[PDB]
């Protein structure tokens, strides 16, 4: 809406005080006007049509536990925008600063959260598989950043490309999640993810078999559930990305790691210059192995460590 640009306040879901960029007009709205064309937050009251209706709120304080995922959602998508566009020179998800809308309180108690291909999308869970999702940092990251692949790579949500496609949303994920520098980690969905059991989460990149996913090609599944395993075998292509940032010996295969920086910047060159919509593994340790070497040169360390961590999960 028309408005002028204001900054209000309130609590996340871990119950975390936070700034918000709001917009006032009558009402306080959760539209940021302080990134590209804007951050807009939209309240889906527990039913299935979305948007739903701009979050709108009367006094510009936030402290409500119906309003603790909208202040969430809203504040990780600014975070995720801020990785972008300072990290890698990218306005918003399509490049040209477009409006990035969320959804919350999606359904009833609707465990998971999604990029529907126009905006992002959030359940408040049902309290025990978990809590609101926009509560997780690299799951806001995570849907953000399938838009971004929707816009580049292209790559078509089934098989391999699928697994690819997770793949890079939990790598960026948790790039952004360390961005923020808030309790960072290689796993997916801790802070959101079963409040009644600590220690775990939805996915481990450093450790994929920790929840069950593959770490090795060998170990790939090829069945037709979740859209042939794309949530599954993402666990290889996160475990070589792992590795490649951290180092390890795998399977007796020895990476030396160069560090997440760089392994940002070999996988946004990656996605935004060399994959296609129907890349395989095999291809995108071909398209790794060729953004190392325009970033690095041919003899670096950080190429032979692309093709070290792909060794060491089984893709050639
Ligand atoms: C309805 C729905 C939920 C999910 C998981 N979200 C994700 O992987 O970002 N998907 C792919 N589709
Ligand atoms: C990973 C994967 C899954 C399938 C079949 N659904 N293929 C051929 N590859
Ligand atoms: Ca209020
Ligand atoms: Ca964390
Ligand atoms: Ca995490
Ligand atoms: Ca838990
Ligand atoms: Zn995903």
């Amino acid at each position: 809406i028309t408005g002028t640009s204001t900054v209000g306040v309130g609590r996340g879901v871990l119950g975390d005080q936070k700034n918000i960029n709001t917009t006032y007009s009558t009402y306080y709205y959760l539209q940021d006007n302080t990134r590209g064309n804007g951050i807009f937050t939209y309240d889906a009251k527990y039913r299935t049509t979305l948007p739903g209706s701009l979050w709108a709120d009367a006094d510009n304080q936030f402290f409500a536990s119906y309003d603790a995922p909208a202040v969430d959602a809203h504040y990780y998508a600014g975070v995720t925008y801020d990785y972008y566009k300072n990290v890698h020179n990218r306005l918003s998800y399509d490049g040209n600063n477009a409006a990035i809308r969320s959804s919350v309180h999606y359904s009833q108690g609707y465990n998971n959260a999604f990029w529907n291909g126009s905006q992002m999308v959030y359940g408040d869970g049902d309290g025990q598989t978990f809590i609101p999702l926009s509560g997780g940092i690299d799951v806001v990251a995570h849907e953000l950043t399938h838009a971004v692949t929707d816009y580049t790579a292209g790559l078509i949500y089934q098989n391999e490309s699928g697994a690819i496609n997770e793949a890079i949303s939990d790598i960026f994920g948790t790039l952004v999640e360390f961005y923020a520098n808030k309790n960072p980690d290689w796993e997916i969905g801790e802070d959101v993810y079963t409040p009644g059991i600590s220690g775990d989460s939805l996915r481990s990149m450093s450790d994929p078999a920790k929840y069950g996913d593959p770490d090795h090609y060998s170990k790939r599944y090829t069945g037709t559930q979740d859209n042939g395993g794309v949530h599954i075998n993402s666990g290889i292509i996160n475990k070589a990305a792992y590795l490649i940032s951290q180092g390890g010996t795998h399977y007796g295969v020895s990476v030396v790691g160069i560090g997440r920086d760089k392994l940002g910047k070999i996988f946004y060159r990656a996605l935004t210059q060399y994959l296609t919509p129907t890349s395989n593994f095999s291809q995108l340790r071909a398209a790794a192995v060729q953004s190392a070497t325009d970033l690095y040169g041919s003899t670096s360390q950080e190429v032979a460590s692309v093709k070290q961590a792909f060794d060491a999960v089984g893709v050639k």
